[PDB]
């Protein structure tokens, strides 16, 4: 997942 991407934590941006």
């Amino acid at each position: 997942p991407m934590l941006l």
